C-alpha cells in the first residue's frame, strides 16, 4: 500500500463528470472542478485541465495525469505550509501518507484548522488525537472514509485498506 493507492480506494474512478459527496463536479479520482452548480463551467474547467475539447468524459491515463498532479500539489503544499510541515516532518511514513489523504480531500486550509487533533499528531498521543479528529464536520459526513484515516493515524499500520 501507498499514497496512491489509499486515495484511489477513498476517491474511487469516474470517467465522466459527476458530482461528489458535498454536490460539487468533479471527475477522475476526486479530482473537483468547481464548486459553482453550472455543469458548463464544470466543462470548461475540464477543459482546461485536459488541454482539449472533452465534451465532459476523459480516459483513464487522463485520469491518472490528474491524480499524479494533485498528489504532487498536496506533498508540495504541506511542505511550504509553515503550520503543517512540522506536523508532516514529526509523522511516520504510514501517517503521513494519512495527513496527505486529509489536505487531498480538505485543503491545506481545512486541515490546518484542527489545531488540537495537530497538536496530539505532533505529541504522539494517537488515542486523543483519534478521538479528537471524529468530533468534527469531516468525520460525521464521511464517517467510514474519515474512520479509514482516523484507523491510520491511530495504528500506523495499513490495516484499515487491506481486504479492500
Ligand atoms: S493544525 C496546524 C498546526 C500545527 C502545529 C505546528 C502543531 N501548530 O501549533 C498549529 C496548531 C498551528
Ligand atoms: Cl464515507
Ligand atoms: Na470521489
Amino acid at each position: 500500500m501507498n499514497i496512491f493507492e489509499m486515495l484511489r480506494i477513498d476517491e474511487g474512478l469516474r470517467l465522466k463528470i459527476y458530482k461528489d459527496t458535498e454536490g460539487y463536479y468533479t471527475i477522475g479520482i476526486g479530482h473537483l472542478l468547481t464548486k459553482s452548480p453550472s455543469l458548463n463551467a464544470a466543462k470548461s474547467e475540464l477543459d482546461k485541465a485536459i488541454g482539449r475539447n472533452t465534451n465532459g468524459v476523459i480516459t483513464k491515463d487522463e485520469a491518472e495525469k490528474l491524480f499524479n498532479q494533485d498528489v504532487d500539489a498536496a506533498v508540495r503544499g504541506i511542505l511550504r505550509n509553515a503550520k503543517l510541515k512540522p506536523v508532516y516532518d514529526s509523522l511516520d511514513a504510514v501517517r503521513r501518507a494519512a495527513l496527505i489523504n486529509m489536505v487531498f480531500q480538505m485543503g491545506e486550509t481545512g486541515v490546518a484548522g484542527f489545531t488540537n487533533s495537530c497538536r496530539m499528531l505532533q505529541q504522539k498521543r494517537w488515542d486523543e488525537a483519534a478521538v479528537n479528529l471524529a468530533k468534527s464536520r469531516w468525520y460525521n459526513q464521511t464517517p467510514n472514509r474519515a474512520k479509514r484515516v482516523i484507523t491510520t493515524f491511530r495504528t500506523g499500520t495499513w490495516d484499515a485498506y487491506k481486504n479492500l
